[PDB]
């Protein structure tokens, strides 16, 4: 249930949009191409974001311009690649919200088809 766990790829894999908004950490599904499957309400007080809204857009296109770079979207997809997703970063949110100091944990779902970006501020 919280930040950083071993095995919250695991605790989630059940959760809906409704147990998904009970988390204390932003927490949005993606897949492989980063388009959003799931975001929930953590996340969007971080962002501003309207959970509805960004359903089905693509996180690192249009969403998250700031996160298409080496340090964020590049381990994205080298996770996707290898099958193995799992690190732990420092970044900055700043796209149309007040610059926002974050840490980051992507980690690959169970499903093997999803990936998760947990989020929450420092
Ligand atoms: C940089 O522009 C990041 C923007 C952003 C990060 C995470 C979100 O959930 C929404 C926007």
């Amino acid at each position: 249930v919280a930040f950083g766990s071993e095995d919250i790829e695991n605790t989630l894999a059940k959760m809906d949009d409704g147990q998904l908004d009970g988390l204390a950490f932003g927490a949005i599904q993606l897949d492989g191409d980063g388009n959003i499957l799931q975001y929930n309400a953590a996340e969007s007080d971080i962002t501003s974001r309207d959970p509805k809204q960004v359903i089905g857009k693509n996180f690192f296109k249009d969403v998250a311009p700031c996160t298409d770079s080496p340090e964020f979207y590049g381990k994205f997809k080298e996770g996707v690649a290898s099958g193995n997703l799992n690190t732990m970063f420092e970044y900055t949110f700043d796209y149309q919200m007040t610059p926002t100091k974050v840490k980051v944990h992507m980690k690959k779902a169970l499903s093997g088809d999803s990936y998760w970006v947990f989020v929450k501020r420092v």
